[PDB]
């Protein structure tokens, strides 16, 4: 299917080293390239036969079209003896998860900096019809030049697969209410999905964990689906500012109707204010060294 695959074990071209961690699916390993030392992030999935091999295709496919500064580089992918290896960046201080973990909550300029970042990266999928649906800290990596770039298309591929095999048993449309062709055609929702999971991954990066972390999984899905539902703030009103509280408060519009697209969020005070570079990140990377 892909013409670039190459057909040969990643291990004539790579030396692997450690686990590094796993990922939607895959198990993520950090490899030495033989020839020049580079070193890249190795990906992991079993192949055999009954495998999903559509899932896969359609993640290999967002990885080669999808370049951005702000999105792991993607080097190709190997397939040998039922194994896929997917090469990407390796960056070194892992996700902002990995980070906060050591380091405690992030500063509001240096938040104010990953959402710019994040936001770049998300104004450019979307403008490729691509949506990631999986933005959270866990999938936002910092590499050693203090660069941000988003990881894990797993849930986007699943997604993806799985709405193009129920567009084949959708049948005719002529007789559908507008909500079912809804469904259908876009699974119900949009690209703005990835705008509210932004501002969850700001209050997450602000209190090291996202809303209601502590409640019961299906209750938090039960209590969103509800009419009445307020979505969330941030705990600590007088930490933050008022731009860092409107930030939350419009990119967790509840109507995504009314929920501003990437590229509006980019206008946003939160995000053009002054003193945003890519120091704020480094100073994140000394304190996680020291
Ligand atoms: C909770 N944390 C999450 C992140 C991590 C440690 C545990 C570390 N991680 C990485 N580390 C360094 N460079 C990397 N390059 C790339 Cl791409 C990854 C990476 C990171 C996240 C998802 C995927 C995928 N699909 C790949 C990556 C692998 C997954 O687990």
């Amino acid at each position: 299917v892909d013409p670039d695959i190459f057909n040969r074990d990643p291990r004539d071209h790579y030396d692997l080293l450690q686990r590094l961690g796993g990922g939607t699916y895959g198990e993520v390993f950090k490899a030495r390239d033989k020839v020049s030392g580079d070193l890249v992030a190795l990906k992991m999935v079993k192949m055999e036969p009954d495998d999903d091999v559509s899932t896969l295709q359609k993640e290999i496919l967002i990885l080669k079209t999808c370049r951005h500064a702000n999105i792991v580089a993607y080097h190709g992918s190997y397939l040998w003896l039922q194994k896929l290896w997917i090469c990407m960046e390796f960056c070194g201080a892992g996700s902002l998860q990995d980070i906060y973990q050591v380091t405690g909550s992030l500063s509001e300029l240096q938040i104010s900096y990953v959402c710019r970042e994040v936001l770049q990266g998300l104004a450019y999928l979307h403008s490729q019809k691509k949506i990631h649906r999986d933005i959270k800290g866990a999938n936002i990596l910092i590499n050693d030049a203090g660069e941000v770039r988003l990881a894990d298309f797993g849930i986007s591929a699943q997604i993806g697969a799985e709405l193009a095999r129920r567009l084949e048993f959708i049948g005719t449309p002529y007789w559908m209410a507008p909500e079912v062709a809804a469904v259908a055609l876009k699974g119900g929702y949009n690209e703005l999905c990835d705008i509210w999971s932004l501002g969850i991954t700001a209050i997450e990066l602000a209190e090291l964990q996202p809303p209601l972390f502590d409640v019961h999984p299906l209750r938090v899905l039960f209590l969103m689906t509800k009419s009445g539902y307020q979505p969330p703030r941030l705990k600590e009103k007088g930490k933050w500012s008022a731009a860092f509280h409107n930030f939350i408060k419009v990119t967790l519009t509840k109507s995504p109707k009314k929920r501003p697209s990437a590229t509006k969020m980019l206008s946003h005070q939160l995000v053009s204010q002054p003193g945003l570079n890519r120091g704020l990140i480094l100073d994140l990377l000394d304190k996680l060294k020291n």
